[PDB]
Formats: C-alpha cells, sequence, structure tokens
C-alpha cells in the first residue's frame, strides 16, 4: 500500500477528506501535525501531499524504526531505544499519542527558545504540555515547571516521560485558569495555535511577573500578524521571532 501524507489535522483537512475516499483511500490516521491516508496504489490528487510506498509490511513499525534523534540545541530528543554520542542534554520521549515527540517543528522551536530565555530558578508554565517534553526540558535547565493540558489522556504519558528523565515537574489537567493558582510565572511556553494565543494574550500578561517572558508557537507563518497584534495590545514587548518551515515562534517580554 501507499500513504499520502498531509500536513494538518482532520479538523483542518475536513473539506478534502471526501476526495481522499473518492480517490480510493481505505484508511486515515491523525498523527502529530499530519494526516496519513492509506491507498492500495498512488493516484494523482490535487491536495499537494506526499506519496510514500509503505506496503509489504506494518506501516507503523516502519515509521517507528525510521525515527532518528531530533536535535533542538542545547537538547536532543531521543526515543527510549535511541543512543546519542553528542554532548546535548538528552530528553527521552516515547513517541506516543500525545503531541510532543520532538519531531515537529513547533516543539523544536519551543525547546530552543526555552534555552535562550529561561533563568535557573524560574517558575515555568508549559501550556498545552502533551508528552511533557517542554516541562521536562525546563526542569533540565533549572526551571520549576508546571505542565497543563486540557486532554487528561496525555497526563500519564507526561508523568512517565518525566520519570524516564529523572525530573519532577508538576502535571495537571486544565488550561491557563487551572495554572493561575500556581503562578505568577517567570516564563510561559505555549505551543498552541494562533487564534488561541490571540484570545489568551490578556491573561498571559496576568500569568507573568514583571520581567516575565512569553514564548508562543504552533503559529502558522501567515497567521502570525494575529498574534503580534494581540500581544502588542496586552503590552508585551517583542523580543525575537524564529521560524522553521511554515511555522513560527514569537517571543515576548513584559
Ligand atoms: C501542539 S501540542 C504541543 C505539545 C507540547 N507542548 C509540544 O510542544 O510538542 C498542544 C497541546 O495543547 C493541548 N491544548 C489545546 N488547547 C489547550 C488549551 N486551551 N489549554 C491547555 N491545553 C490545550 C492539546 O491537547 C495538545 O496536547
Amino acid at each position: 500500500m501507499w500513504v499520502y501524507r498531509l500536513k494538518g489535522t482532520l479538523e483542518a483537512l475536513d473539506p478534502i477528506l471526501p476526495g481522499l475516499f473518492d480517490g480510493g483511500a481505505r484508511g486515515l490516521w491523525e498523527r502529530e501535525g499530519e494526516v496519513w491516508a492509506f491507498f492500495p496504489a498512488p493516484v494523482d490528487l490535487p491536495y499537494e501531499g506526499v506519496w510514500e510506498e509503505v506496503g509489504d509490511e506494518d506501516w507503523l513499525e516502519a515509521w517507528r524504526r525510521d525515527l532518528k534523534p531530533a536535535l533542538a540545541p542545547p537538547f536532543v530528543v531521543l526515543a527510549p531505544w535511541h543512543t546519542w554520542e553528542g554532548a546535548e542534554i538528552p530528553l527521552v520521549i516515547e513517541p506516543g499519542m500525545a503531541f510532543g515527540t520532538g519531531h515537529h517543528e513547533t516543539t523544536r522551536l519551543a525547546l530552543k527558545a526555552l534555552a535562550r530565555h529561561l533563568r535557573p530558578g524560574d517558575k515555568v508554565l508549559d501550556l498545552g504540555t502533551g508528552s511533557g517534553v517542554l516541562a521536562i526540558a525546563a526542569e533540565k535547565l533549572g526551571g520549576k515547571a508546571l505542565g497543563v493540558d486540557i486532554d487528561p489522556m496525555v497526563l500519564p504519558q507526561a508523568e512517565a516521560n518525566a520519570k524516564r528523565n529523572g525530573v519532577r515537574p508538576r502535571f495537571l489537567e486544565g488550561s491557563l485558569e487551572a495554572a493561575l493558582p500556581f503562578g505568577p510565572f517567570d516564563l510561559l511556553v505555549a505551543n498552541l495555535y494562533a487564534e488561541l494565543h490571540a484570545a489568551l494574550a490578556p491573561r498571559y500578561r496576568e500569568a507573568l511577573v514583571p520581567g516575565g517572558r512569553a514564548l508562543l508557537t504552533g503559529i502558522l507563518k501567515d497567521r502570525a500578524p494575529l498574534v503580534r497584534e494581540a500581544m502588542a495590545g496586552a503590552g508585551f514587548r517583542p523580543l525575537e521571532e524564529a521560524a522553521e518551515g511554515e511555522w513560527v515562534l514569537l517571543a515576548y517580554g513584559r
């Protein structure tokens, strides 16, 4: 069989799904920032995804075996079965159902930015923690991390990842509101999406001490202006922007 890989979620890709089935798709799986569509053979489709031959085997196992260490200096994200000879700070993460294996651009943007902005002793909020990777990273850098997620299903994944890495961040079900009793914070890192950053911008100011920093990603490049506006409106000072592929991270201070 063949896989046709599309960037996005099922929610975003909703209008074209019928066409994939019309083209002969027998299955679909939502993966980390991608949707995989499974066909007996390739067909010419207008949707600008990528065809990959995956057949004769277990597609999941082939994907799993092909995974390599993910560099995000000063870190390297490793599956439990990887080794790494470099001097990078290892973050051992099981590539599971929760977003945050280290293989997505946004996660990597967030990890690199954390290292540039975190001061040891800093109280850190990881909003939308998923696998726990950013909270784990924050602990490695000398931060005191709290990771929260609206999906309670990610929490035992995050706890298990923390244990594997010899760190003890706090993990809790909820959103920014559930975090607020534990703040204010020195540093907020939030790999979410543009519309949600914009909506939350006022509460972000709230969540941070004076001098605090907000590191926002999960932002598509053409949706960035939306975030720049909201953050400016809440009195944030822009610090730096970083990009990878179609994604950006926007760093702010107050
Ligand atoms: C793009 S993933 C990022 C995960 C991890 N922080 C990383 O950087 O790879 C976003 C996570 O935020 C969670 N999430 C979405 N909306 C949220 C909200 N309003 N409050 C808290 N978490 C949210 C999702 O369930 C998902 O686990």
